[PDB]
């Protein structure tokens, strides 16, 4: 199967997340996702089929994970954008006020602007550091959502927030609710991963 950021996957037939970024370490292939998606040796099923398992993850304190894929999986420098894809060019950080987009699961491809960064938030499952606040819509199951700029710059993966039973929190004014995601770069340095680019 092909590995593209924005393709949905499930964990142990329980948790709902989406592929963040295609990465590799030496001869090991995998992809970046959220920590609460599952623990080490949890079964990841991209497209509803077993592709590999979780290699490492950090929580609480953060919300990051690296999933180890089998050799049969192809890493593509792409982020899902409807019928099209966004070519991954780099992983630099966009300035606050800049427009950014992401690809999750339930809400799919959503866009917004950055309002703040370097945020630490206290979740029910523990605190998460290094979050970036945007006006992009957030819904449930979008965990691991692949944040990327129009310049093909990877931003990070969706952590989560106060999402309502309506399926999202973006129906709520931005002054009350927003979307948070954790910067990629830390993650790449955390596990020593190389981002697949084109």
């Amino acid at each position: 199967a092909n590995i593209v950021g924005g393709i949905e996957y499930s964990i142990n037939n329980a948790s709902l997340c989406s592929v963040g970024f295609s990465v590799t370490r030496g001869a090991t292939k995998g992809f970046v996702t959220a920590g609460h998606c599952g623990t080490v040796n949890a079964t990841a099923r991209i497209g509803g089929a077993v592709v590999g398992t979780f290699a490492a993850r950090v929580f609480p304190g953060n919300d990051r994970a690296w999933v180890s894929l089998t050799s049969a999986q192809t890493l593509l420098p792409r982020v899902a954008n409807g019928s099209s894809f966004v070519t991954v060019r780099g992983s630099t950080e966009a300035a606050v006020g800049a427009a950014v987009c992401r690809s999750g699961r339930t809400t799919g491809y959503q866009c917004g602007t950055i309002t703040a960064k370097n945020v630490t938030a206290n979740y029910a499952e523990g605190a998460v550091r290094g979050l970036t606040q945007g006006n992009a819509c957030m819904g449930r199951g979008d965990s691991g959502g692949s944040w990327i700029t129009s310049a093909g710059q990877a931003q990070g993966v969706m952590s989560g927030g106060n999402v309502q039973s309506n399926g999202n929190n973006c129906g709520i004014p931005a002054s009350q609710r927003s979307s948070l995601f954790e910067r990629l770069q830390p993650i790449l340095s955390q596990y020593g991963l190389s981002l697949v680019t084109g």
